[PDB]
């Protein structure tokens, strides 16, 4: 790695970058479409991902070294649905990512002398996979009806109050908290 | 259920609206210490039951009808240690508290003829059980040494970026977001 300015890679930096940017502000948008749903699990994983976003964002920007540059480069020119097809585009948007993207990204830095930043385009397509992965899953009870029901009993967490509640389904009315359904979540460990 | 106004149900409310207020407190406060002691997901959780606390205060608080009303009671004074100690201190008191305390008074809100409050003060307990747990099994990887390091192969999952790593350890540094180990926690799956 020399500098970058007026390499391709240049350009693929400040790309990504930029699409990264506008997908934080989406699934912070999608967020909020999903708390007003009733899926405030779901609300809250946007909005995680909303930040790793952030995150990836700020490893690549800190590559740059330059003043302004100009992209070329093609974006979802909206649009802010219900919750289930929210979780169906951004999945398809971290899909081209992960699939044609990045590894493209990845092998032209590798092609022109940049390794590391070439590791950094693999890494985060890996984060990608599982953003994917996530929102598929989501997208699929949503579709089956199993968000706040299950077919046999299990155990129930509010994510407001911390309740836990054993059932195949969550509570209408968390009795803690008296919060609604939509706080419930599967409980799980992860230690 | 009447007045409030008098009985003893409603010391016993303002009673535990007094330790839990604390206690959300001392666990914000546990949760930068591990922040600082370099274990992010344990500090994310500390903060979690911080934010749970202050919605059991809010729905007892709900029930006051009152003015002023003097409480005799004990309470930790202190202390801020390192982590494993905090996550030791904040069980006990858990314990404490689903074990004595809320069934106390939930036996007497019962037995002077409120019976809603009755059962918000036994699932309040139910939380205060699950906090406990996970206060514990937390508190016990760090004694073991497994906080970030398992014994077979398993996924790592960075908080920071969303980077998932394949190894019995998490890695030193994350590749994709370059923040330390610290930002690493085992990879959950809850729908
Ligand atoms: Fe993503
Ligand atoms: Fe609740
Ligand atoms: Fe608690
Ligand atoms: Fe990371
Ligand atoms: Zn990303
Ligand atoms: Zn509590």
């Amino acid at each position: 790695m020399k500098s970058l300015k007026g390499s391709r890679t240049e350009k693929n930096i400040l790309t990504a970058f930029a699409g990264e940017s506008q997908a934080r502000n989406r699934y912070n948008y999608f967020g909020g479409q999903a708390k007003k749903d009733g899926f405030v699990q779901i609300s809250d994983i946007f909005a995680e991902t909303a930040d790793q976003e952030r995150e990836h964002a700020k490893r690549l920007f800190k590559f740059l070294e330059g003043g302004d540059l100009e992209i070329v480069a093609a974006f979802p020119a909206g649009i802010i649905a219900d919750t289930h097809a929210n979780l169906i585009a951004s999945a398809a948007g971290e899909h081209h990512e992960y699939t044609e993207m990045y590894p493209s990204f990845a092998r032209i830095a590798r092609e022109e002398g940049y390794e590391e930043i070439a590791r950094v385009f693999a890494s985060i397509a890996v984060a990608e996979e599982f953003h994917e992965k996530r929102f598929l899953d989501f997208a699929r009870n949503i579709k089956e009806g199993r968000v706040f029901l299950r077919e046999q009993a299990t155990k129930w967490r509010c994510r407001n109050c911390g309740y836990v509640h054993e059932g195949t389904g969550a509570p209408e009315l968390c009795p803690a908290c008296a919060h609604p359904k939509a706080h419930f979540e599967l409980l799980g460990i992860n230690w």
